[PDB]
């Protein structure tokens, strides 16, 4: 019933572009919007984000997540691993390569969501969201060697994720960083589940 | 370490702006970024609210209650929890069970309420406060809730059980075009990870 008519460009960058999007209402009125959206999508999905299940035998099992500076926000951000699918690259590929850049750690896919939409009253940026183990007893994640390219700077947090949403919370407190939106509410539903 | 230096106007639309940022890298280097951000912040914690709308009916599972919308940025359908910006003044809060109300026609109960989190900071400063609301659908206010939709807004409001998220989100997603929010799909795989 609702549809795009056309697409105006307002301005563009080098990374990312701002629309004035003109639809039709199901009434049959037609209106208008602003919408941004990347540049660099060429894939299935701008993005995958890692839920990365750290799993040591006789530790608490562990979500592990990376603290970062991140511009838009003018400070620091609790996240999931995460960055942009490379031309070529499939999701799971590219959930395999980032958490190992962003953490050290070597992983396992365990499932891959369809392309999600990260804020769809905004953008049309979507992401996989690939749910990974790591064999944290497996020598190559013993010392786990994280290679970052050109400007990335990240820190790791390993939290247990029986008490996710307490720890990110108790982080909040002290730290004053933001969580990210999707871990928040992967923590949220592990307190609500069952 | 990392810090902001500059934020310069790029372009300014009605509802959403474009930046150029300039900031402190870690190693003592200046660096910029492309930073969206909305026009409608004033002393709002955050941009938004979502609202996790839990149903809860005496001898029913408890359900998850979802809403479908054609978004223009990302040119059709998606399924998400309810949402919506908060007015200037108004609490999260008060802006969860109001958006609820419209989007749904559910009357909540406040049970929690997130510090704000952030959309997607890589690209932009939007947050939120996730709000976990429950209804009484047992309360005879709830028993054939009508939504007050605002002008221009077309909200079809689907409730899933929280048992069985996950799987049905993915029947929704096999049987049309449409896509299902980042959040919503996070809270989802976490009540399966559980
Ligand atoms: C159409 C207006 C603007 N708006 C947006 O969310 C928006 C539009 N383009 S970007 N963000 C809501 C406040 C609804 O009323
Ligand atoms: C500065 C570059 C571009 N970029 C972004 O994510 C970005 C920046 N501003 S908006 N989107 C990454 C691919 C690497 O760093
Ligand atoms: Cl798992
Ligand atoms: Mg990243
Ligand atoms: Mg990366
Ligand atoms: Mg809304
Ligand atoms: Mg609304």
């Amino acid at each position: 019933k609702q549809y795009i008519i056309s697409e105006e460009l307002i301005s563009e960058g080098k990374w990312v572009k701002l629309e004035k999007t003109t639809y039709m209402d199901p009434t049959g009125k037609t209106r208008t919007w602003e919408s941004v959206k990347r540049t660099t999508r060429k894939q299935t999905a701008d993005g995958v984000a890692v839920i990365p299940v750290l799993q040591r035998t006789l530790h608490y099992e562990c979500i592990v997540l990376v603290k970062q500076f991140r511009p838009p926000m003018g400070g620091y951000c609790i996240e999931f691993p995460a960055g942009l699918i490379d031309d070529g690259e499939t999701p799971e590929a590219a959930a395999l390569r980032e958490l190992e850049e962003e953490t050290g750690y070597k992983g396992d896919i365990a499932e891959c969501s369809p392309a999600v939409c990260m804020d769809p009253g905004l953008s049309n940026c979507t992401i996989h969201i690939v749910t990974v183990t790591i064999n944290g007893d497996d020598a190559e994640n013993a010392r786990p060697k994280p290679k970052p390219g050109d400007g990335e700077f990240v820190e790791v947090i390993s939290l247990p994720k029986n008490d996710l949403l307490q720890r990110l919370d108790a982080l909040v407190a002290e730290e004053h960083l933001t969580v990210d939106a999707r871990v928040y509410s992967y923590a949220l539903a592990l307190k609500h589940a069952n």
